[PDB]
């Protein structure tokens, strides 16, 4: 059911890729026709180095399976079903028609449990090899221009989920935060009653010769 | 069996590439079909350099052979084997049925014990020409951002073999060693007892003009 | 398939037991013939009181079976499959054909499954009862020989998995770290450039009545 | 031929379970009647853990030959070979006659080279496991009666290979340097042209409790 | 024959690509079908930059001759053999019996003898415009990591031909000596008793600001 899919895209939109995905998943789909499961599968948010990598792996298992099931067909009259190949195995290519002519005929070839069985174990290596980023995560490294940075927090703060309060408000908490000592001096240097233009302005005064020459004789100030 | 399976990754997991892994290989395999050792090939825990060279040196090998010998067929009636090709001594563009055709059909030409010839050939130029890198190697260069460092060496972490309690033990032993003499005395300016972001924005504190001109102070201080 | 027993050898060789593995076997196996998950049993990396734990539930589940199910049978034509009993649910004692010919019949009785949930049932046990052991876990108590120690930690070693420079970088570090305070003493009371037979021949000192005489000694030394 | 069993002899003589026996073994067999091969296996200097573990692989894997092929024969007509089973693998239970019978017939069934994995496999793991004993390898504990110890560096110096001059020559030195320190002064107490006896009950006189109130007054006397 | 191959390879191993080579060459094939000689090119062992401006040279002066001979055949009766074309003369697209259907059919056209010409051609080609570089030309530019160089130099070690302890000897002294004047002014502030971790790490201090201001302050310190 839809609200299903919606119940594993909320399991997916928090506590993403943690050892809980795994049996949630094997419990929640308790088998599918394998379109219904690759859309189970697109219908996610769109993650890119998981989905890239459970793409690799799908793809590359199904093709240890062309490999090691040859099975060759023909001159046989086309009264039954062929056979399932590691390409028809996926979403692609394949009907629901025959799926379920498949699934419903007997001996039960299950192909939608072994791409099951697939999708699972890939999840299980994205679980393992996948190290999500947050919004507190992201820091600016000992020089870099404050746009970039900027720039980057907003666009990095548009794509994680939240609140419009939570938010702007973590906008500027973690902005102000995880500045740099040095920009966060000359940020703190002044009230915060700033906008942000005046900050970045003030942050676009470092970087340059007058700058490390007023830093540079300060401290040699100080020292001497 | 899958045991012996197993058991090579057993074999491959430690001693990596070592002057071992090519008799024991040898002395293991002891013969078989193109497809099996294809997959006791692809099996292994997937390295990248080394299965490269190997597809290489075994590609190279297998247009040597195609070019070495054309062995032109037809007309002759179907009724024999043909003969196999460079191409088809892989597990690629061939069935296990008219292999075990071909092994048990005389005089035996062993595809199979050529096959095993060349990967041994190629694992043993693996052997001489790869060099590889454990965690202990990894170290930060004369200044780098410590962000890039701590990523490279999480996700190196999670690369290598080994506990939990051992993995986070030498995360803790390893990131603090080997951190560079300017940001390890940043780091042990303070007592152990801090986290990963403190060490983190206390390292976030480097690289910039206030640090080089702190540094470049304190020196011309306790000099002059 | 053999990269689904490495897979799930790989889900066993890190976080063993953990609330991870049943979910997680669950989902992989898909249900399987006893044979062929008695296998998926026996191939692990031959744990000791884990597997000893497990052949005893399953066994006295089975007997369990045994026993709440007489399910006599005769002196019925034998034209039919007779039913499975409680040690032919078991790898042993049955043969593939007819656990095919039984999974295949209808009604569709679940011996697999079952065996499944037994196997689940028992690792459930484990994952509850059973504590495993590191290698950091390893010290020696307040009076022992250091050769039954070393000897000791070298075997604990072996045992436990990891590669050659992380084993011996470990050996170094927990043997010097993990020694008794004395011991720790005697061994530090020189420069760390001397090998393994030095520490030994200094820890061979200790016990004697020459050692607890002079730490007596000096103890009313520093006292009186 | 004998000469290449005394020679499988001598490569087990020295080098003993490092890792090189694997490929000679295998390059030296070149394949062999399990009876043959048992017997190249018994010829061996009877060494003890090694082969108990050696059995018990070979047991298992018996075992698992046993149960992943049930390989039911009958009611053919008695004009064919049967079918090697895991314990006629072995060299119990199974004659020559057969066995060359099986070799020579056709398809070419390889017992001799699954019992040669077998053991190599087995080797392969004693190599890992095993850690071999020298003579210099002997010491005493912190406190234990010097009898007991110079029995069991005899009855151990026995146990290893050598010449009588290097027997009693390393007798002398590493019973004269192997000694606890107490008793190594208490020996070196005297000119070393003492007999064993001499030095046994210098040796005696240790434990007792003059001996640890000699010591403790003398500490304590050069303490106060 | 193979030791003429052999023997070219060691014309090769030394002297590669002095005015040496070409005669010797000329003189040790003395004609040889395209792809025996193709092969006696394959067989050398493996450069780089220069097969590369051979298989250049030979495509171009073979796309030469397909220029500057059209050669169209047909409609003769096929009785005949056809004629070499540019793509032909290559050990490609050929077989030895049509080769030696050619050398041995009158007039005798030069195939091979031609193949030898442009080989001949290009490797002199090669020869003026290749240089080698050898383990003593690896040296560091004014500032970079060590690490980068020490990997180099390792990388660069096992690609040339030498023994063990010549290698390893060459490593230390080149390694040593070769280094940057501040690096090796680190290197020798402290005796040769150091392992390359050691020297790694006091080259991971060079770069940092500590160092420019340390060795800064001292310059204006010895200087004022």
């Amino acid at each position: 059911s839809p609200r299903t899919l919606n119940a594993w895209v909320k399991v997916v939109e928090e506590k993403a890729f943690s050892p809980e995905v795994i049996p949630m998943f094997s419990a929640l789909s308790e088998g599918a026709t394998p379109q219904d499961l690759n859309t189970m599968l697109n219908t996610v948010g769109g993650h890119q180095a998981a989905m890239q990598m459970l793409k690799e792996t799908i793809n590359e298992e199904a093709a240890e399976w062309d490999r090691l099931h040859p099975v060759h067909a023909g001159p046989i009259a086309p009264g039954q079903m062929r056979e399932p190949r590691g390409s028809d195995i996926a979403g692609t290519t394949s009907t629901l028609q025959e799926q379920i002519g498949w699934m419903t005929h007997n001996p039960p070839i299950p192909v939608g449990e072994i791409y099951k069985r697939w999708i699972i174990l890939g999840l299980n290596k994205i679980v393992r090899m996948y190290s999500p980023t947050s919004i507190l995560d992201i820091r600016q490294g000992p020089k870099e221009p404050f746009r970039d940075y900027v720039d980057r927090f907003y666009k990095t703060l548009r794509a994680e989920q939240a609140s419009q309060e939570v938010k702007n408000w973590m906008t500027e908490t973690l902005l102000v935060q995880n500045a740099n000592p040095d920009c966060k001096t000359i940020l703190k240097a002044l009230g915060p009653g700033a906008t942000l233009e005046e900050m970045m302005t003030a942050c676009q005064g470092v970087g340059g010769p007058g700058h490390k020459a007023r830093v540079l004789a300060e401290a040699m100030s100080q020292v001497t």
